[PDB]
């Protein structure tokens, strides 16, 4: 017989309420903007204006009761605690000795990192992206980068995810020594700074946690109140969609692995174990870890780091340590957890590693079989080819020969096969290697004719410098470029050339170029025939499948290929 309560929608947080608590106005340290709670705490105002108000009230979800408390006046808060992400129809009841009023149900959300109180993500894929039908055990990966929604405006609803089945969202940064992102400049090392402050080092933490859970997606159908936002919410929401996917946080990459070179002290492998336990136990969308440690021994960005005797033992240390916490995971959930790794093939990274020990703990290798020629230097060369390139000098494919200078090849040459081959030797498995396919071109400038050992081969030129260009021809850092750029300004409708260019393609490599002989700009990538030939390749060797950095460089064409490929090899 009191007055059924009405509730204060907006005086409730409009009932969105969280498991997880995320800042969302400003920009701090990772402990400071992000915790995340067993049980979500429950506030709702409510308020009986008329008639009497009675001496308690109940809450209950779906007609299940889940709080109760005192009424003392006209305005109550009912604050509770519930463990369980989702949405439910809530009702408020008041009570007197005579009886209770309940209010009319009202749906509250309670947000999980699992995307349970979710609907399916609505897609905005490009339809150059075509259907296939690939067989489901065979590994389609992709990179989709955390950055990639500001000038490159490539959102997660933009996924061709029904041709994945792995999305490696990169990076997830480790707080510690990390020179390597200063010398990149922009606001990355300064980002970081801030992310790691009240964070102990070697723990992981979000880069920017606006691109991964503020920024507030139109598409995904967020408003002010969501408790998450970003690109971790559409991945959750994707996950609803296709919940087979796996999405994969990739920790590392070539300018943020400098922490790694201390793993060689376990007690940082323990730090850093244990913040990814925590890490995964607050964002439950991903299932498992990827580790880009370029490199073990050195040889990337950080010059003053590596050691070729220590770094792979402890590599190898880390995966098995990594292995013992995922297992625990999976004890705790019931789900699968997935350990992989994108590592170097040079042969000068590979001898520093003994992957058959590594791998029996991991799920996957991702062989970065790409990068093998580019800007930092003026020597042309195929960046993502599978065999050995005609420019290619006697003895210098497998490293029997001498150079310009006389001076012997001091191991094979970089290119797909040789890697592949290498870590085939070492015993690693075949069926747990996936091979990497280009969506971008590295080049140059400066290679024009006169510089030509054989006239019709620029890869036997010299360059001048990186390739330049604008952020609208897809250049977003000298020497680089989307391959959705190479195609629409280099290459045309046509795939004959255009502006200036002219393509050829290296045969013996299976490796695409296009060339302007007057700029003497000169692009290496990868295109519809050399990925149908890495299809194959995969494919006559019982790879584990296929991988491609980075997706929202692709304009169709080459995810289109890996699939075409992967089906046709003969
Ligand atoms: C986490 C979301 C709640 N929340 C939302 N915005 C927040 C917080 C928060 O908790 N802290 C400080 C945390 C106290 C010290 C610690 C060990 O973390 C903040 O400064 N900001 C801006
Ligand atoms: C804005 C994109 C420029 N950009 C180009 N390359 C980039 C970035 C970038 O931003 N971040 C992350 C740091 C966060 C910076 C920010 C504005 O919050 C990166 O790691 N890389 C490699
Ligand atoms: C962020 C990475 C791009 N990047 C920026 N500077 C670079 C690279 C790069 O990729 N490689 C190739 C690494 C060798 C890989 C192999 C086949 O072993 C380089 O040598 N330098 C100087």
């Amino acid at each position: 017989a009191p007055t059924a309560p009405s509730i204060d929608m907006y005086g409730s947080n409009n009932l969105q309420f969280s498991k997880i608590e995320l800042a969302m106005e400003t920009t701090s340290g990772y402990n400071d903007m992000v915790k995340y709670h067993e049980l979500a705490k429950i506030k709702v105002k409510f308020n009986q204006w008329s008639g009497t108000s009675g001496d308690t009230y109940n809450v209950y979800f779906d007609g299940v009761k889940v709080a109760t408390g005192a009424i003392t006046g006209s305005q109550t808060t009912a604050s509770f605690e519930y463990g369980q992400g989702g949405l439910y129809q809530m009702e408020i009841e008041a009570c007197d000795a005579t009886g209770c009023s309940k209010s009319a149900p009202v749906e509250i959300t309670i947000a999980d990192t699992d995307g349970s109180h979710l609907k399916p993500l609505t897609m905005n894929v490009d339809p150059n992206n075509k259907s296939y039908n690939t067989d489901p055990s065979i590994v389609m990966g992709t990179y989709f980068v955390e950055w990639g929604i500001y000038g490159r405006d490539y959102t997660v609803d933009n996924m061709p995810v029904d041709n994945l089945t792995h999305i490696l969202y990169g990076f997830i940064p480790i707080c510690g020594p990390n020179e390597s992102v200063k010398s990149v400049g922009g606001n990355s090392f300064n980002a970081l700074q801030t992310a790691c402050r009240g964070v102990n080092d070697y723990e992981v933490v979000i880069h920017d946690p606006w691109a991964a859970y503020q920024k507030s997606f139109p598409q995904a159908g967020h408003e002010y109140s969501t408790p998450i936002k970003g690109n971790y919410a559409m991945l959750m929401a994707l996950k609803q969609r296709n919940p087979d996917l796996k999405i994969i946080p990739s920790i590392g990459g070539g300018t943020l692995s400098d922490p790694f070179y201390d793993f060689v002290d376990k007690k940082n492998r323990d730090t850093f174990v244990a913040s990814v336990k925590k890490f995964l136990k607050t964002w439950k969308f991903y299932d498992g870890v990827d580790i880009d440690w370029e490199f073990p021994g050195g040889g990337g960005a950080a010059a003053d780091k590596g050691d070729p005797v220590n770094d792979g033992p402890a590599y190898i240390a880390l995966m098995r340590e990594l292995r013992v916490m995922l297992d625990e995971l999976e004890a705790e959930t019931g789900r699968t957890y997935e350990l992989t790794s994108a590592i170097g093939v040079g042969y000068d990274k590979i001898e520093d590693v003994d992957y058959a020990d590594a791998v029996q703990y991991m799920d996957y290798i991702f062989a970065m079989t790409y990068d093998f020629y580019g800007g930092w230097n003026n020597v042309p060369g195929h960046q993502t080819a599978l065999y050995c390139g005609s420019f290619m000098r006697p003895g210098q494919c497998d490293g029997g020969g001498v150079d310009e200078n006389g001076e012997p090849y001091k191991g094979p040459a970089y290119t797909a096969d040789n890697g592949i081959q290498l870590l085939l030797a070492q015993g690693v498995p075949a069926n747990k290697l996936v091979l990497g396919t280009a969506m971008y071109g590295r080049g140059w400038e400066g290679v024009t004719p006169d510089t030509l050992t054989d006239p019709n081969d620029p890869m036997t030129g010299t360059a001048t410098g990186k390739l330049k260009g604008s952020t609208a021809q897809g250049v977003w850092e000298d020497g680089v470029i989307d391959y959705k750029g190479i195609k629409s300004f280099m290459l045309g409708a046509n795939n004959t050339g255009i502006n200036g260019f002219e393509y050829g393609y290296d045969a013996q490599a299976e490796a695409p170029w296009v060339w302007n002989r007057s700029t003497g700009e000169l692009i290496t990538f990868d295109d519809h025939r050399s990925v149908l030939a890495k299809g194959n390749y995969a494919k006559s060797l019982g790879l584990a499948g296929l991988f491609s950095w980075e997706i929202d460089a692709d304009n169709g064409d080459i995810l289109n290929a890996m699939h075409e490929g992967m089906a046709g090899g003969v």
